[PDB]
């Protein structure tokens, strides 16, 4: 059990809320939403361009019933305060011509459609920093073999989508209480 650790050195609490901040200060702020393409409301998960913004508090929930979160545990990530038009706070990944993208949903989704993320510790770093993996179905199981990154749309939105090249690296900062 090599548990997830937060930006202040404490074990990440399962079901707890955290800001998802970039490792490098210059690279923008925390996670929030945008309304893109033909969506009727903000259903796109993006990174804030404000380096001072902590973004939205995000709930991290494991596939296990543990107080903390083991390493290779699958997780679901959800907004503590989701846009009024999403049916639930949880993120999901949607296929597209450009490739899979991270979005919210106007309907309740099955657990196997939200429990599709995993954090991967980064080497060479003093603070606890992780990459974010996407785990596609394996006709029966699931395989975490693609990473999540940023694709800036023609409007400047910093969209979270599956990436091939430069994955994002995050620190998890515990949310207010």
């Amino acid at each position: 059990d090599d548990d997830l650790v937060d930006a202040e050195g404490n074990l990440v609490e399962d079901g707890g809320t955290y800001y998802l901040l970039p490792h490098i200060w210059a690279h923008g702020g925390g996670i929030e939403t945008a309304k893109t393409g033909n969506e009727p409301c903000p259903l796109t998960v993006v990174r804030s361009p404000n380096e001072v913004s902590k973004g939205e508090p995000i709930r991290i929930s494991s596939q296990f019933l543990s107080l903390f979160i083991p390493r290779g545990s699958l997780v679901a990530l959800g907004f503590a305060n989701p846009p009024s038009c999403a049916a639930s706070p949880w993120w999901t990944v949607v296929d597209s011509p450009q490739g899979p993208a991270v979005k919210l949903s106007q309907q309740k989704l099955p657990e196997k459609d939200i429990l599709v993320f995993k954090f991967e510790k980064v080497s060479h770093s003093n603070i606890h920093v992780y990459k974010l993996l996407y785990c596609q179905h394996d006709e029966e199981d699931v395989k975490c073999d693609q990473y999540i990154g940023i694709h800036r749309d023609r409007n400047g939105n910093r969209r979270l989508v599956v990436t091939e090249e430069n994955p994002l690296e995050l620190v998890l900062l515990k949310a207010k209480s």
